[PDB]
């Protein structure tokens, strides 16, 4: 047990929920770990990996994300801040990466989904880039029931921070797709409130933030820091009660002591 492992559990047990945490340090590849090997569920940050696998599918087309996708009326969700200005309409599978990554939209994500052939699709391109451990099950909204124990729709920190270590700084995709994914994820609307808040803001990041029931609240992050080589971050946090509110100030948090112990 480390220092910053004792200091995660102090903010884990002053939260009142769950805390699971997953640093790599591409500076060594060292990592930090924090219930590292314990199931959390995804919520919106699944939507990493199905962006990467339209991605990787763009490899051998090339005009793949200029391919036009149907929104109806009866598509529409529970959070389609994007998709609903263009229902009777069509978006590309680049609009619907975008829409998914930089601002959550669901619709968007069902898109993305149902362009890989459904929920296993997805999982199937995790096995593909190495990850055991990701499983997708679900389309949304209801991939976000959260429920404690069940592991539909869950991950663990170390798979996940290995995951977008791969994706973003590694091999997983080829260079054009890389940095796609990378421009994304920079481009984030929705994470100032989570690790990035616990960042000294001199530092550069991208995020996928995501929520769910039981005040499930996650991010993860590729980080750029001032002076040195870039890190890796996941931050998962559910609570006992269905009802739960968000606690991103808890994420915020953990990543202030991660970069403390840097
Ligand atoms: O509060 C909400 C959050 C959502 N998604 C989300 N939370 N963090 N990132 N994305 C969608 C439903 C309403």
């Amino acid at each position: 047990t480390s220092a910053v492992q004792q200091k995660l559990a102090a903010l884990e047990k002053s939260s009142g929920g769950r805390l699971g945490v997953a640093l790599i340090d591409t500076a060594d590849n060292t990592q930090v770990l924090y219930r590292g090997d314990e199931r959390f569920p995804m919520c919106s940050t699944s939507k990493v990996m199905a962006a990467a696998a339209v991605l990787k599918q763009s490899e051998t087309q090339k005009q793949l994300l200029n391919q036009p996708v149907e929104i109806k009326p009866a598509d529409l969700v529970n959070y389609n801040p994007i998709a609903e200005k263009h229902v009777n309409g069509t978006m590309t599978l680049a609009e619907l990466s975008a829409a998914a990554l930089q601002y959550s939209d669901n619709t968007a994500m069902n898109k993305l989904i149902a362009q890989l052939g459904g929920p296993g699709g997805v999982t199937a391109f995790a096995r593909a880039i190495g990850d055991e451990t990701f499983r997708l099950d679900r389309t949304e909204p209801t991939l976000n029931t959260a429920i404690p124990g069940d592991p539909r729709d869950t991950t663990t920190p170390r798979a996940m921070a290995q995951t977008l270590r791969q994706l973003t700084l590694g091999h997983a995709l080829g260079e054009t797709q890389r940095a796609q994914l990378v421009t994304w994820l920079k481009g984030n609307t929705t994470g100032a409130a989570s690790i990035r808040a616990g960042l000294p803001t001199s530092w550069t990041a991208g995020d996928k933030t995501g929520s769910g029931d039981y005040g499930t609240t996650n991010d993860i992050a590729v980080i750029w820091p001032q002076g040195r080589a870039p890190l890796v971050l996941v931050t998962y946090f559910t609570q006992p009660q269905q009802n739960a509110e968000s606690r991103r100030d808890v994420l915020a948090s953990a990543a202030r002591i991660i970069a403390e112990g840097l």
